[PDB]
DNA sequence: GCGAAAGACACAGATTTCTCCTTCGCATATAGGGATGCGAAGGAGAAATCTGTGTCTTTCGCAACCCTAAACC
């Protein structure tokens, strides 16, 4: 049960929480930041009221989802230095990267992975989770959700 | 992930121009008659270039952001 804990913690009545659930995927702001060189970059960031409930959800789900020990990003007591200490005594090096990594994660694959771990959740939990952690670009009829970056729960 | 506004890609079809096909008319090298060969206009029917339609492609400064220093995504 996750909706009950959120309601209890933030003191939300039924109507206010229903409205927030409906209007959540559109409370984002899009802006540009300069590039080192020539160009620009585009970011999207949620509001203050949604950020502190996303942090709470992350704190609630952190001790139940396994993470591999070879990922040295957004992890406790890990940094660049521990990443570079692995290759400090080897000769040849090869580097690669993906293409639009963040916006290729969709709720279909998130729930597919979540079902395999054995954690069972009701329909209400799935509905609240889907409408709270995902972004909907385009018009109101897009019906497409992506994670984005600049949100405390994406990493 | 993708607003508005112009191009690329694929598939038809259309049209003016031209090039092959009659038809008989001529002609000129052999004393008139006949014949092998070529020239003149219609009359086709073929072909290259142009034009028109429908489905994608691209990537906005895109209601709703914080204000202490450095590095990364």
């Amino acid at each position: 049960q996750l909706t009950s804990k959120i309601i209890s913690k933030f003191n939300y009545n039924r109507l206010a929480f229903q409205l927030l659930l409906n209007e959540a995927p559109k409370k984002y702001k899009v802006y540009y930041i300069p590039k080192r060189g020539a160009g620009f970059r585009v970011i999207a960031q949620p509001t203050k009221e949604l950020k502190n409930v996303q942090r709470f959800i992350v704190s609630l789900l952190q001790p139940k989802l396994p993470v591999h020990h070879k990922a040295m990003a957004y992890e406790y007591k890990k940094s660049i230095k521990d990443n570079a200490l692995l290759h400090k005594d080897n000769n040849y090096i090869l580097k690669m990267d993906f293409q639009n990594f963040f916006n290729k994660i969709k709720p279909d694959i998130f729930f597919s992975k979540l079902e395999n771990t054995g954690l069972k959740l009701d329909s209400f939990d799935e509905n609240t989770l889907r409408n709270l952690l995902f972004w909907r670009p385009g018009k109101k009829r897009s019906t497409t959700l992506i994670l984005s970056v600049g949100a405390p729960s994406s990493p």
